[PDB]
């Protein structure tokens, strides 16, 4: 039946899908490998005050364009110390649209789920969890959010692959 469809689609998807910044988003820390403030340049290329390029992995755009197409809103949550250049590099990559919820602080990443818990008020097994470092998937694990490990930054076949691990797990 059409209803049916329609609403097992829907519980089948997680209610949040919160993302680490460096390695996961971008192949670099902003915090070491890259001299802040960062402009884009005419040609449409981001850089930081010594000219060095800056950019998302390939597939970040698309990945974040389909679990939009699916409804699924979006948070960040990283330690890094470069608070002011990560959130500049959300501005110039056009991703705070997305990430309206945001943990960016040195900390735990504990602490960072709760303060994301209580924006959203979403329970942690409802959410969905993508980051580069298995110290961190194995901590987050424990609140009962779905863990993805990231390999090589984030793409489409870890986007499918966290999905379809989502919609078993429940």
């Amino acid at each position: 039946g059409t209803e049916n469809l329609y609403f097992q689609s829907m519980a089948r998807l997680p209610k949040l899908a919160v993302f680490d910044l460096d390695y996961t988003l971008w192949p670099f820390w902003v915090d070491t490998h890259v001299d802040p403030p960062f402009h884009k340049s005419s040609d449409g290329t981001v850089r930081d005050r010594r000219g060095q390029d800056v950019r998302l992995y390939p597939e970040v755009p698309e990945v974040l364009k389909r679990l939009q197409s699916l409804g699924v809103p979006g948070a960040a949550a990283s330690r890094t110390s470069e608070i002011e250049g990560a959130n500049q590099l959300l501005e110039l990559f056009d991703l705070f649209r997305y990430f309206v919820h945001r943990e960016i602080y040195p900390g735990s990443k504990i602490t960072h789920f709760e303060r994301l818990q209580q924006k959203t008020g979403i329970p942690f097994s409802q959410m969905i969890f993508f980051d580069d470092e298995r110290r961190n998937i194995v901590d987050v694990s424990k609140l009962g959010v779905t863990c993805i490990h990231i390999q090589n930054g984030m793409n489409l076949q870890t986007l499918s692959q966290g999905l379809e691990t989502f919609a078993k797990a429940q």
